[PDB]
C-alpha cells in the first residue's frame, strides 16, 4: 500500500488522539482515545491492503517523511512492516493488538438534537485563545436566539458561571434549552469548517464535528443539561 | 479602542520593564521598573479611551494578537475589560491600581553632561554580543578622542578592568573625563537609532536614550566616575 | 586571520566532535573526539596566521556571526584573541593547551582493504532514519554482489541480527567477506558525497570517509569481522 501526504496529515491528527492505531484493509481509518472521550474517522484516497497495529503512529509517520513519497509499504516475512524505497528499506515494528486501544467498529452517531456549525477561523480562535486564558472547558448553549460557545476555567470556576470567552455561532429559533459541556482537552480537531451536531438523551450526551475531511465524536460532561 | 501593531510592539517593550502598567486616556504611555532603574515613555497614534491598569501586560498583549481587525477594546459592565468583534468576545481582568507600580509623573531630563549616539545596528550588536559574552555591565567612557562603550562581566571582573567587547560611538570634542556604568540588565530598549545623553553631578548619574518612537531614562551605577 | 562562511561551516561540524580545538598556522585544520572514536581534517581556503587553542569552539563561531564577515582575527596584547569589526572589537580567551584535547599529528590512513562510496542523499537518509528508529549501530558488509549498510539497535539485538534499516551502496565483486561495525554516535559527518575506505588487519579495524571538503577517520567496533 501507499500513503499520500493528505492521508498522512490526517493520520497525524489521529496520533494526537491515540498514539497508537489499528489500520484495517479498505479506504477507511478510525481511532479512539484510551480514555474513550474522543473518536475520529475518515475516508481516505489510499487503499490499506493489510491489517496491522502500530504502537507509535507518530514516529511511523515521521519515518515516511524520510523516504520517497511513493514508497511501497507492506508486511514483511517476520510479521513486521516493510517500507520499500529506491535504494533502501526501512523496517518498522508491528504491534500486538493487545498493546494499543482501538475501536472494534465505527461509531454510528444518533440523530442530532440540535445542529450548528463553526467556521475555520472561529475554531482557530477558540483553540488559540483557550490556551492563553486557561480555558479548560467550553459550553455550547442557546442564548438570545443564537447558539453560543462559552469558555471557562473549571479549576477556579467550578460552576461555569464566569465565561472568559464567548463565540456566537448560528441562529437558533428552536423550542428546547441546553448547556452542553465539553472538556477542551478532547477538542483535538484539525483546522477547518465543521457542521456541529449535538445530542442529548437523558444522562447521555455527545457531540459530532463533521468536515469534508474528518468526523469527530466527543463525549460531553456530566454537568451538561438539556431539555430534549 | 484599537491598538495598532506599533503601539502593541512598544507596549511589549514596556511589559519587559514592568510586568504591569497603568493606561490613561490620551495618546501617551509611560512606565517604570519596580526598582526604579529604568523609565520609558512614548507618544502613540492610537487614542486610549479609558483609564485601566493591567496586572500582566505581556499576557494581555499576546491575547490581542488573536482577535480580528474588527475587534474593539472596551470597558465591560463589570468593570473589567472586553475585546470584542462582530462574532466573539474576550474578557480580561482590569487590575486594582494598588496591585501594580507606575509613574505618577513623567521623568524629565533638563540637562546633560555629554551627548552622543548609537545606530540601530550597533545597538543590535551590543545586545547580542553581551548575551553571548555574559556581559552584565557596560561603561561609556572617553578614550583617545572618542566615546566608546566597553562591556564586562562584573561577576568575574569586579574592577571592570578586562573588557570583553568594545564599541566606538562618536568623536569626543570635550575636555572632561568619564566612565558611566550601566547595569546591562537595565538596557531594555527596543531596536532603533538613539540619541544618548549622559548626565553626572556628584553622586547623581543618569542616562537618556531617545529614538523617534520612544525615549528612556536609565539610572546608572555607583561605580560610575566623572569630572563634571 | 579571516574566516569565511565555508571555513566556519566546517569548524562547526568539528565542534560537534570535540568542543575544543587547536588552530595551527597554515590552511589545514583537524580535531579528534576526546574518546578517540572520530577524527576529522580539512584543507581550508583561509590562512591561519597564529596558533591558538579554543576551549569552546561553538561559542566562538556564534560570536563571529555577530560581526562583519571580513572582521580581522588576531592575537591581542594580553595573549588572548581579538576580533576587529568595522566599528567595534570582540575579545575571546585563548585556552591553555592542557585544558583541551587535540591530535598531535594528522592521521595517515592505511591503504584501504575495500573501497565504496555514499551519495549525499543516501547519507542524509542514513543519518535521519537512524534517529527515528533508534539505530545505534551500523554494519557495512558485502551482500549479493553489493556493499550495503545495515542499521541495528544493539541494546536489544546484541548479536546484530535484526536489521531495522538497509541501504545499498555500490556493486561489489571481491572475494573477501566483511561485516564492519560502526557506532552511529561517531558518524558526525557533514553533508556531502563521500568516498568510503574500509580497512582491517587482524583486530585493528577503521574507516575513512573522504570528500573534497572534509575527511573523517572513525574507529570501528570489536564486533567487526573480515578476512583480509
Amino acid at each position: 500500500m501507499k500513503l499520500s501526504k493528505d492521508t498522512i496529515a490526517i493520520l497525524k491528527n489521529f496520533a494526537s488522539i491515540n498514539s497508537g492505531i489499528l489500520l484495517s484493509q479498505g479506504k477507511f481509518i478510525m481511532t479512539r482515545a484510551v480514555n474513550g472521550t474522543t473518536y475520529a474517522e475518515a475516508n481516505i484516497s489510499d487503499e490499506i491492503d493489510f491489517d496491522v497495529a502500530l504502537y507509535d503512529l507518530n514516529s511511523f509517520l515521521s519515518i515516511l517523511s524520510l523516504v520517497s513519497d511513493d514508497a511501497e509499504i507492506s508486511m514483511h516475512t517476520d510479521g513486521n512492516i516493510k517500507i520499500a524505497d529506491t535504494r533502501s528499506t526501512v523496517y518498522w515494528p508491528a504491534a500486538d493488538k493487545s498493546t494499543i486501544v482501538f475501536p472494534n467498529k465505527p461509531i454510528q452517531f444518533p440523530v442530532a438534537s440540535v445542529i450548528t456549525e463553526i467556521k475555520a477561523e472561529d475554531l482557530q480562535q477558540l483553540l488559540r485563545v483557550s490556551r492563553g486564558l486557561q480555558i479548560d472547558t467550553i459550553a455550547i448553549t442557546n442564548k438570545d436566539g443564537k447558539i453560543v460557545i462559552n469558555g471557562y476555567n473549571k479549576v477556579e470556576d467550578s460552576g461555569l458561571t464566569r465565561p472568559k470567552y464567548s463565540l456566537t455561532l448560528t441562529d437558533y429559533d428552536g423550542s428546547n434549552n441546553f448547556n452542553f459541556v465539553i472538556n477542551m482537552a478532547n477538542m483535538k480537531i484539525q483546522p477547518g469548517n465543521y457542521k456541529v451536531m449535538l445530542w442529548g438523551a437523558g444522562d447521555k450526551v455527545a457531540a459530532k464535528f463533521e468536515s469534508s475531511q474528518v468526523s469527530y465524536v466527543i463525549a460531553m460532561e456530566a454537568d451538561s443539561t438539556h431539555d430534549f
